[PDB]
This record gives C-alpha cells, structure tokens and sequence, in this order.
C-alpha cells in the first residue's frame, strides 16, 4: 500500500531522469524525486541532514556522467521491494512512505543512491535514526 506521498516521489523521479536523459530511472533519481516531492518528514530529514537536492543532482552527473519513460534500474526495484519490507517488518497500520524508500535506497550497497548518500555525508546511523522516526506509533510521513 504505496502512501500518496511516496507515489509523488516516485513520478518527481521520473520526470528527474527525464530531464537528465538517462535511460532509466534508478537509485539516484527515486532520491531526487523524495527531495523534489518536498513535503514529507523524510525529505525534511535529509535537507536537516545536508542533502541537499542540487548537491544531490551535482553528484549524480559526477558519479553517471552528463526514452519517453525511463523504466527502473534493477537495483531501483531493488530499492523498492526493501521499502515494502521496511514498513511490512514493523508495524501493521501505516503506508509506504519516502522514508522507507530512503532507506530501500541506503540498503542497496552498490547502488548510486547509496553512493551519492555516502558522499554526502549519510551513514548507518542516519539510516537507523530515520528508522526510529519511522517506527513511531501514528507515523505518517509529512
């Protein structure tokens, strides 16, 4: 059950590797589009934390370099499917949020969005700091 917000993210990140004519939509634009969509906790989180979208885009095009709808890479599905474990191996009430996408993101090692996360500054902790807000009793992430 995929959260309203985490359905916009997704759309913002696809319009992201659009406008960076990438063949697919991967890891680091599923984390552009949760910076993009703007008004969930998790992207409060990540800007709180100094990830900031345009260092986010400048990273990208340093780390990938410079199709009508750029389908998933097979880590982004990876991504993903992590995030529906995320939210099903917790609690039992909430949506999926950006936050677990977020973490999905971190939990694939090799991908882009972990690497990019990692130039930035992002970390273990960050991860299971967010996971604890995430686990909170009435989470929605707004």
């Amino acid at each position: 059950k995929w959260s309203w917000r985490a359905i916009k993210s997704f759309a913002m990140g696809e319009l992201e590797a659009r406008k960076l004519k990438y063949p697919n939509t991967g890891t680091e634009a599923l984390l552009m589009g949760i910076l993009i969509e703007g008004t969930s906790f998790t992207s409060k989180f990540l800007r709180a934390n100094k990830i900031m979208l345009y260092k986010v885009r400048e990273e990208t095009v340093k780390l990938l370099g410079k199709p009508e709808h750029p389908p998933l890479t097979e880590d982004a599905q990876r991504a993903l499917d992590s995030a529906l474990d995320q939210n099903l191996k917790a609690g039992g009430i909430g949506e999926v949020m950006p936050a677990h996408i977020l973490l999905g993101i971190w939990s694939e090692v090799e991908s882009p969005g972990h690497k990019i996360l990692a130039t930035l500054g992002f970390t273990d902790e960050k991860s299971k700091e967010l996971e604890s807000f995430a686990s909170e009793s009435g989470f929605l992430d707004e």
